């Protein structure tokens, strides 16, 4: 009968065989990129990669013929649905070829963005010099000047290109039978045939918009409660009911307001939890960690990193002259090999940053055993949502007292535990309404909402009364605010975060509910429990096998977006914050503008 899945099959098993191969000598060859940079290195990771590419594109032609109908598999459908794209070829020769020089000039002039000081004594960039000017700082004028010297420079040369790279993605989207560009990125969440077990595209963007009306009153709180304590630092060009300027957005673009923690801390007679002189004295080295660790995955059956991790892998970066990447990086080489970079160092932000790396990757080996096409996570979030959750449990006071980085007879109290709401907010919940709401901006961009001709001032327009922050300077149509951000040029999707963040909560509320802990939500810890970690190893072990609407249901329950955990984690913060706004105004007051009047 030669039904075409039967060669489809043989396709594959070869398709498996090559790519195994060409990746795992490219992650090979790329390893020795990330720990020695040198002319040899670089130019082998071309040659490798410019081949798995090509080869790649020939499997896509291949995939071609072989409709997606005569597969009634849903997984062996998606294997061929990931495999049959094919890119930017789809339009002539002359627009993939103007694509390809477009997206050079995005790497190399934009990289070597310059500001100028008024003094020329003082020469800064971006990295370094311009960040400690923006994050470090305590004044006013610093601030100011270096966002009119950054902005006032990159906006003219990078603003035109923005346009011509949104109409080719337009373009390409159609050639592949897309509405828009928009439906281009909105395919990640389309499932059909499974069933009940299904999501809409369009279901994601009414149903992130829903879950921010919840945030609402707590984010109108905080932030009047954050105001209150700000009209201290700038009471001379700042109202009590006015908005942040954007040169006073905590950097350049709001992201990150760490540095600014002796400014706006609420009780600075209590000093944060950090024990960093404890393991000092007693002589933990960063090997010390990843067995304490293992400590905390087997009571949950996850097992250690394998023996290659011993010795292959370097704890510190290596001290021969050699310079590498200190970021911590998470690798899956593949074939059974699998190392592991950072240089760690004895703190805590690096000891939380050591789970992650440990247990980010104890999810590539959950889903090792699966097919090498299906060797991935749920989706973009759940990856990354899986590792910050570990170190939740592994930054809880009885996690410390019980490891010994805490005094057996160590007693928290409840004004301790403001500092730590206060931090992990900033960190990670802070920017949820800026993040919803650019993505908002992203999505009326490409849906069109947003005329062509306010592309850029409809940022600045709906600041005004939407985003609550108000512009110190106007600028005209030349000016482009997004190429401030390196991510920008490479085409880097900003909902991942969100879903990751939403993810990652879902998942702490699932194990906690599974975990039978009583009590507000920040006090719950998952340790010692062997019945918690069957259950999730229900889900690591599905993968990519099960949608993420499915997977998600195997450890929380439900299929759909849900903020009830968050707000039942932000309980006592609500409860102690609503009597505040008794003597002061809610919302920011678009009446008085510093710019105008
Ligand atoms: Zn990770």
């Amino acid at each position: 009968q030669s039904t075409t899945e039967e060669q489809a099959k043989t396709f594959l098993l070869k398709f498996d065989h090559d790519a195994e191969d060409l990746s795992y000598q490219s992650s090979l060859a790329s390893w020795n990129y990330n720990t020695n940079i040198t002319d040899e290195n670089v130019q082998k990771m071309n040659e490798a990669r410019a081949k798995w590419s090509a080869f790649y594109e020939e499997q896509s032609k291949a995939a071609k013929m072989f409709s997606l109908e005569e597969i009634q598999d849903l997984t062996l459908k998606r294997q061929l649905q990931a495999l049959q794209q094919s890119g930017t070829s789809a339009l002539s020769a002359d627009k993939s070829k103007r694509l390809n020089t477009i997206l050079n000039t995005m790497s190399t002039i934009y990289s070597s963005g310059k500001v100028l000081d008024p003094n020329t004594q003082e020469c800064l960039v971006l990295e370094p010099g311009l960040d400690d000017i923006m994050e470090n700082s305590q004044d006013y004028s610093r601030r100011l000047w270096a966002w009119e010297g950054w902005r006032a420079e990159v906006g003219k040369q990078l603003r035109p290109l923005y346009e011509e790279y949104v109409v080719l993605e337009n373009e390409m989207a159609r050639a592949n039978n897309y509405e828009d560009y928009g439906d281009y990125w909105r395919g990640d969440y389309e499932v059909t045939g499974a069933g009940d077990y299904d999501y809409s595209r369009d279901q994601l963007i009414t149903d992130v918009e829903r879950t921010f009306a919840e945030i609402k009153p707590l984010y109108e709180q905080l932030h009047a409660y954050v105001r209150t304590k700000l009209m201290d630092a700038y009471p001379s060009h700042i109202s009590p009911t006015g908005c942040l300027p954007a040169h006073l957005l905590g950097d350049m673009w709001g992201r990150f307001w760490t540095n600014l923690y002796p400014l706006t801390v609420p009780f600075g007679q209590k000093p944060s939890i950090d024990v960093t002189r404890e393991m000092e004295n007693q002589s933990w080295d960063t090997k010390r960690i990843f067995k304490e660790a293992e400590k905390f995955f087997v009571s949950i059956g996850l097992p250690n990193m394998t023996q290659g991790f011993w010795d292959n892998s370097m704890l510190t970066e290596p001290g021969d002259g050699r310079k590498v990447v200190c970021h911590p990086t998470a690798w899956d080489l593949g074939k059974g090999d699998f190392r592991i970079k950072m240089c760690t160092k004895v703190t805590m932000d690096d000891f939380l940053t050591a789970h992650h790396e440990m247990g980010h990757i104890q999810y590539d080996m959950a889903y090792a055993t699966q097919p090498y096409l299906l060797r991935n996570g749920a989706n973009e979030g759940f990856h990354e949502a899986v590792g910050e959750i570990m170190s939740l449990s592994a930054a809880t006071p009885h996690y410390l007292k019980a490891l010994g980085l805490l005094p057996p007879d160590f007693y928290e109290d409840s004004e301790t535990e403001i500092n730590f709401l206060l931090k992990q907010a900033l960190t990670i919940v802070g920017t949820l309404p800026f993040t919803y709401m650019l993505e908002k901006w992203r999505w009326m961009v490409f849906k069109g909402k947003i005329p062509k001709e306010q592309w850029m001032q409809k940022w600045w327009e709906m600041k005004r009364e939407i985003v609550g922050v108000v512009e110190p300077l106007p600028h005209d149509e030349t000016y482009c605010d997004p190429a401030c951000l390196f991510h920008v040029a490479e085409d880097y999707s900003f909902i991942r975060y969100y879903t990751r963040t939403i993810y990652q909560f879902q998942f702490h509320e699932a194990l906690c509910q599974t975990a039978k802990h009583e009590g507000p939500l920040y006090k719950c810890d998952i340790s010692n429990s062997t019945d918690a970690g069957q259950r999730l190893l229900q889900m690591l072990n599905l993968g990519k096998s099960e949608p993420w609407t499915l997977a998600l249901e195997r450890i929380v329950g439900a299929k759909t977006m849900d903020v009830k955990p968050l707000l039942n984690y932000f309980e006592p913060l609500l409860t102690w914050l609503k009597d505040q706004n008794g003597n002061s105004f809610v919302g920011w007051s678009t009446d008085w503008t510093p710019y105008s009047e």
